[PDB]
């Protein structure tokens, strides 16, 4: 029997980023399918982050949404959440060749809008807040499994773990709720508007992204949202995962792995259920 695979897609329109873009179509979709960006980190790849994460390739076969594997040759095989046009919203760079090939899959497979998601781990789940800050008319719900707040790294000059301002991944940066939020700001100066729910995780035992990060992370998505912790819950989804509820939780969770390093591996059930796919 024919069996969908990741394929990539030679010509998705401007791609500023000169980025790849691999996707995996099931065979069948649903009427009006919803997108997951799913992005590798450092020295990966597309197709490296489709063996990574082995369980998103039959979710989207068991529900008929796409999934999106952007690629970055460049900077080690980093994501830029460094330079003001990746960072801002219609700056260019990486940032923007994700959106056009979210745009490009909603108008060839007359895909939801509403339904647009992002997932990725270390330099991706970086990615993911990026695009969560910077293009939150995009995407409406967003996992960031092992990463960075989002700004951290602006004004670097990379997005690399092997640059000399290490400041971010060895935890030295801390700022205040209120500073990670104007921060936010700054990706879409002027826009007043929604953000998509946001899902952070973190290892404890962490060598390559300081755990000081999580808290980081924490702070912003508080601030933005206004919310803070009403319930934890131990051993959620797994033994050592406590997981922190916000406010309604609604729009932000967090879960933070005991003695987990570098990184945290999705759980694929928690992450579709916070985008209300199952
Ligand atoms: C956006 O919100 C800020 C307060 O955070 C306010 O000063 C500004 O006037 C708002 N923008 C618009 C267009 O109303």
């Amino acid at each position: 029997h024919h069996h969908a695979t990741l394929s990539q897609v030679l010509d998705f329109g401007n791609n500023p980023g000169d980025n790849e873009m691999w996707i995996y179509v099931p065979d069948q979709l649903a009427a009006n399918p919803a997108v997951i960006v799913a992005l590798h980190g450092c020295l990966g790849s597309a197709e490296g982050y489709y063996s990574e994460v082995q369980d998103l390739p039959p979710a989207a076969d068991e529900n008929g949404f796409i999934l999106v594997y952007p690629g970055s040759n460049d900077d080690f095989h980093c994501w830029d959440v460094a330079t003001a046009e990746s960072l801002t919203h219609d700056g260019g760079s990486d940032s923007r060749s994700i959106v056009n090939m979210v745009q490009y899959t909603l108008d060839k497979y007359s895909g939801d809008s509403s339904k647009v998601f992002t997932t990725g781990s270390s330099s991706g789940a970086m990615m993911s807040l990026v695009l969560a800050a910077a293009y939150p008319d995009v995407f409406s719900g967003v996992a960031a499994y092992s990463g960075v707040p989002y700004g951290c790294l602006r004004g670097s000059p990379g997005s690399s773990p092997f640059t000399a301002d290490q400041a971010c991944a060895n935890g030295e940066v801390s700022r205040t709720a209120q500073e990670w939020k104007d921060e936010v700001k700054m990706a879409w100066p002027g826009y007043n508007g929604t953000y998509p729910k946001v899902q952070v995780w973190h290892g404890t035992a962490d060598s390559v992204i300081s755990p000081n990060n999580f808290d980081e992370e924490v702070k912003q998505w508080s601030a933005v949202f206004g919310v803070n912790v009403t319930k934890e819950e131990q051993d959620s989804p797994l033994d050592g995962y406590t997981r922190s509820i916000f406010g309604d939780g609604s729009h932000f969770e967090a879960y933070l792995a005991e003695g987990v390093g570098h990184v945290v591996p999705t759980q694929v059930d928690s992450t579709l259920r916070w985008f209300g796919l199952i």
